[PDB]
């Protein structure tokens, strides 16, 4: 009844992004690996937080300006992992783990249908697939509602650092499954809402036990936490 969320991995014990990191997850108790993903000059999927990597690894430049394999021959994440891409991440796991996959922005149609592709090429999404094994979220409303309108049966979380009701009502209409707000804006009032809306909550990025006690306390679905060994103090 409660989802924990390995945000970028295990990102407080390891680097983000990084298939060492995802282990590191699963091996610290989450429930979903949670991927960021950027989109390549070739249109492949990256995963990767900012559009550009200069933050996280030994290279430089926006994502959309490199090939895949130019990123991935040249640069390692800032600890020397590889970089990988959402096909590295799925044919190492596969149907083994759960996934909580955000598209970055700006919304790209390419984006959603490479996602799509990859996803469905692994058995994760359409037939004799399982509801829940992947998630799919973002920040761009435009591509919730196309990955929709194309893979109608994957749970949709909508990302907001706002938490009100007239989100909670889009999220309705639009068919999503969850809203995601920044865990500073959530209060028991608006969780109480938003279940009685037939939507879940799964607040982000939540990286102490305190805070965390808070948030189960005003029952929240789930949260991505950067710290999964103070998830065992509660
Ligand atoms: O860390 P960000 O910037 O992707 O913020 C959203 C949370 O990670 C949940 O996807
Ligand atoms: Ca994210």
């Amino acid at each position: 009844d409660f989802m924990l969320i390995g945000h970028r991995g295990a990102t407080g014990y390891t680097d983000e992004h990084t298939i060492k990191g995802y282990q590191m997850a699963l091996d610290k108790g989450a429930d979903y690996i949670e991927l960021d993903l950027q989109l390549t000059k070739d249109n492949k999927l990256l995963c990767m937080h900012d559009s550009t990597i200069d933050r996280t690894t030994t290279g430089t430049g926006k994502v959309g300006d490199m090939t895949l394999s130019y990123i991935q021959t040249n640069f390692t994440s800032l600890n020397g992992e590889p970089i990988p891409s959402l096909d590295d991440v799925l044919n190492h796991f596969g149907t083994k783990v759960k996934y909580y996959i955000e598209t970055k922005r700006p919304f790209d149609a390419n984006m959603d249908r490479e996602l799509l592709t990859q996803l469905k090429a692994k058995g994760l999404i359409g037939i004799g697939s399982e509801r829940f094994q992947v998630i799919i979220q973002s920040f761009a409303r435009e591509s919730l509602i196309n990955i929709h309108n194309q893979f109608s049966n994957i749970p949709l979380a909508y990302l907001t650092s706002t938490f009100s009701e007239s989100e909670m009502d889009d999220c309705l209409s639009y068919g999503f499954y969850a809203i995601a707000p920044k865990y500073t804006t959530i209060t028991k009032e608006l969780v109480d809402l938003a279940h009685s809306k037939g939507l879940k909550v799964h607040a982000w990025t939540v990286n102490t036990k305190e805070e965390m006690q808070s948030l189960i306390q005003m029952g929240v679905d789930g949260f991505f936490t950067n710290y999964l060994d103070e998830y065992k103090k509660i």
